[PDB]
């Protein structure tokens, strides 16, 4: 059978999210060895995984932000921005998930760019897992920008 994947979905417009190509592909990302990422064939995303990263993006900022409104839209001219490049969020052989990338934040007009690199630990096999794991660690990044929101005026 063909298996479909959706990262759960629980003033700030969330601009984009970029991925790479090897990201943009229909199937979920595999890492078999220190040099090779394989696409699945028959476990797919069920919808591209930048929209995928994105509205997962503007719900876990949501719940994190009160006070706040996060949408995918934009909202207002005084309104902050955030762009995102996620250049990993892949399984990989030895258990882990990986989830790195950039975010680019403009809050009243201060650029604020920070890398990030996260892992999980995939504790059951299979895709199920694998993209649950890897939500997980999504909406801890979600939890960090936010962080660095509260901490501005």
């Amino acid at each position: 059978n063909k298996n479909y994947y959706q990262l759960p979905v629980v003033l700030l417009w969330v601009e984009q999210v970029t991925v790479p190509d090897y990201l943009a592909g229909n199937g979920v990302v595999y890492q078999t060895s220190d040099v090779k990422y394989v696409i699945a064939n028959n476990n797919l995303w069920a919808s591209p995984l930048d929209q995928q990263l994105r509205n997962t993006l503007v719900a876990n900022l949501s719940t994190q932000l009160p006070g706040w409104v996060v949408a995918s839209q934009p909202l207002g001219s005084a309104q902050d921005t955030l762009n995102v490049t996620v250049t990993e969020f892949n399984g990989r052989y030895d258990g882990k998930v990986i989830v790195s990338g950039e975010w680019l934040l403009n809050h009243q007009g201060q650029l604020i760019k920070r890398p990030f690199r996260l892992e999980g630990v995939q504790t059951q096999d299979g895709y199920d897992e694998m993209v649950k794991v890897l939500a997980g660690v999504w909406s801890q990044e979600a939890a960090s920008i936010a962080q660095e929101i509260k901490r501005l005026p």
